[PDB]
């Protein structure tokens, strides 16, 4: 009754803020999952959870804890992971950069920039920041430097995702170059 609502929300919360990998879920740049998706692995920890169920919890969550646009849910507040709430692009940047362990730089080179278990991946306008991201994932990190140009050309629109951090479909191997 109420603890059901109670648990299955913070079930819900931790999977839209923090980690929707761990549920084979894949938000897009503004954050939502389908409504369905959402359901499903709910349903593997509570059987119980309907989609009508999900949706009374976001219609009477006190604190404005998600949002459903269509059948569309997300997180308002609190990710993790980086989001552009608004779908605001960046227009302005000419360079982005990503960092890179030098174990992962033979398939990156070839294949570019792949989205993995995410729709789109993260950059950053800052190249310091992007090593340091890297360095997260491996050791000798190698610095891609990143035409963003190339990239609007293409068809990739970048995303603002919160301070120096961008986020973009996929980097094609063409809008790369390297540096140490
Ligand atoms: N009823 C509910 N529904 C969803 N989520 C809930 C929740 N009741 C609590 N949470 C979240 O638990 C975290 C620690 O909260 P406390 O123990 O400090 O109160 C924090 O989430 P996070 O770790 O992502 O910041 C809270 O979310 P919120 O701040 O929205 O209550």
């Amino acid at each position: 009754m109420k603890p059901e609502r109670k648990r299955v929300s913070k079930l819900m919360a931790y999977i839209l803020r923090h980690s929707p990998e761990e549920f084979g879920l894949r938000p897009d740049v503004e954050g939502f999952v389908s409504l369905n998706e959402l359901v499903n692995a709910l349903k593997t920890v509570y059987p119980e959870v309907t989609e009508e169920f999900v949706r009374e919890i976001v219609e009477n969550d006190p604190k404005g804890r998600y949002e459903i646009r269509g059948d569309r849910i997300r997180a308002r507040y609190g990710h993790s992971f980086p989001v552009s709430l608004d779908h605001e692009e960046d227009t302005e940047s000419r360079f982005l950069y990503h960092g890179t362990p030098r174990r992962n730089l033979p398939s990156i080179l070839k294949e570019g920039l792949k989205p993995m278990k995410r729709q789109y991946v993260h950059v950053s306008t800052d190249k310091i920041e992007a090593l340091e991201t890297g360095r997260r994932h491996g050791r000798e990190v190698v610095l891609l430097v990143i035409d963003a140009e190339c990239l609007r050309k293409r068809g990739f629109k970048i995303y603002k995702a919160g301070k120096n951090v961008r986020i973009v479909e996929r980097v094609p191997p063409d809008c790369i170059t390297l540096a140490v």
